């Protein structure tokens, strides 16, 4: 990923305008349409501490990840940034852990006050 060029480039999608989610699009979707609360939405993804050390893929369990839109299942910038997203769409997010594990992190995979650089692939999302 390039966390230079989305902290230059990256939207803020936050409600407070703070830039902690900070949206590239890599990939434009094919839909016109976002996801709503409650939806179950299918992805595929890659992310990594900003620091380099840890690293997580859909693709490490063979299977594409599933959770409910704004549910708090997922951290905050997941439920923020995959609704801004379109099917198809792949977008990079670099997040601050305001809106991800904050202080008190969750060890051993998340120290503290730990940034956090995604990709999503949005695959689907379907209703209830
Ligand atoms: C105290 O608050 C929480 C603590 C722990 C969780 C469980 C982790 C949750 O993961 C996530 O929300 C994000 C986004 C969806 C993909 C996974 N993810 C991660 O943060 C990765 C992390 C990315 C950066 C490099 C290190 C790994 C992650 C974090 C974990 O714990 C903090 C994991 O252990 C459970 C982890 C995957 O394991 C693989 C699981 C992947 C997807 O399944 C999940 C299902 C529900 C919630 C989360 C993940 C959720 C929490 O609150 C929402």
């Amino acid at each position: 990923g390039a966390p230079a060029t989305v902290t230059e480039q990256g939207e803020d999608i936050t409600s407070k305008k703070d830039r902690g989610v900070l949206k590239i699009v890599k990939r434009v979707g094919n839909g016109e349409e976002t996801p709503m609360i409650g939806d179950k939405v299918y992805v595929h993804y890659k992310g990594k501490l900003s620091n380099g050390k840890k690293f997580d893929s859909s693709h490490d369990r063979n299977e594409p990840f599933v959770f409910s839109l704004g549910k708090g299942q997922v951290i905050k910038a997941w439920d923020i940034g995959v609704a801004t997203m379109k099917k198809g769409e792949i977008a990079h997010l670099l997040i601050k852990p305001e809106y991800a594990y904050g202080s008190a992190g969750s060890l051993p995979k998340i120290p503290s006050n730990a940034t956090l650089f995604f990709e999503i692939e949005l695959l689907d999302f379907k209703g209830e």
